[PDB]
């Protein structure tokens, strides 16, 4: 179907970037992230009040930036007024597309539902191939599938009760992956986790692994034991997965 995504070697991408040692959804974490190694990048996207498409992941700007304020309710040039960390100003998905190398991949989880449209135009002129369009929020699934029927599409999932859903979403919005987070494991418990991935292969869904704190990788050989079940994984530490996954032997470089 689609040859980057659908790959043989694994697929690392930088959590925000770069989110472990550069300032998170900024300019500089993602050039930073490819040249570690990293396949592209996931980043969250608002919609600001004059319609530009923004990298946020909050959906205000206080804890990243130095100043205050919600980014749905503000104009982009009260937004490149902010510094987010080493003189970085809050980038435009237009600016992201311009920054990464064409055939890099860019996972782009939509945070607001009202981005859906202006996101599906802006990646139809930047090679949608490599562009991965993920969600909690179904309704933004849905709302960009009005635009783009195409595109590959991942369901982020945080609550238990969202998986007996899949098989329908599945077909609603015609989903490539569903990205599951390493806190399951323990939240749920390994063997509770490792069969409900297994059931959403069985439906013919891709796999990417997400986590807030890396370590969820590491210990107890978690991802490990998860080898040959996932496509993807999101790291906040680019550096440290790319070495760990060529440590196991799986990826070159």
């Amino acid at each position: 179907g689609n040859p980057m995504w659908e790959r043989d070697k694994i697929i690392v991408l930088g959590h925000r970037g770069y989110m472990a040692k550069y300032p998170e959804n900024s300019l500089l974490s993602i050039r930073k992230a490819i040249e570690a190694g990293a396949d592209g990048v996931e980043i969250d996207v608002w919609l600001s009040k004059d319609n530009k498409v923004i990298l946020m992941h909050a959906e205000t700007i206080d804890r990243t930036s130095n100043l205050k304020g919600r980014q749905k309710e503000m104009t982009l040039e009260e937004l490149k007024k902010a510094n987010i960390g080493m003189g970085e100003r809050i980038p435009t998905l237009e600016e992201v597309f311009e920054i990464l190398p064409k055939d890099a991949l860019l996972n782009i989880e939509i945070k607001d539902r009202d981005a859906a449209k202006e996101v599906a135009r802006i990646v139809s002129e930047n090679n949608p191939e490599r562009v991965m369009i993920s969600s909690f929020d179904i309704e933004a699934l849905r709302e960009y599938r009005k635009y783009d029927d195409t595109t590959i599409m991942g369901l982020l999932v945080d609550k238990e009760e969202t998986v007996p859903l899949i098989p329908k979403l599945k077909e609603k919005l015609n989903l490539w992956s569903v990205n599951v987070p390493m806190e399951a494991i323990p939240i749920i418990g390994f063997e509770k986790t490792y069969q409900a991935i297994k059931w959403v292969r069985s439906l013919g869904l891709k796999i990417v692994l997400w986590t807030e704190d890396d370590k969820l990788f590491y210990v107890d050989e978690n991802l490990k034991r998860l080898l040959g079940m996932f496509e993807v994984v999101i790291a906040n530490d680019v550096e440290r997965m790319v070495s760990y996954l060529s440590s196991l032997g799986i990826r070159l470089e």
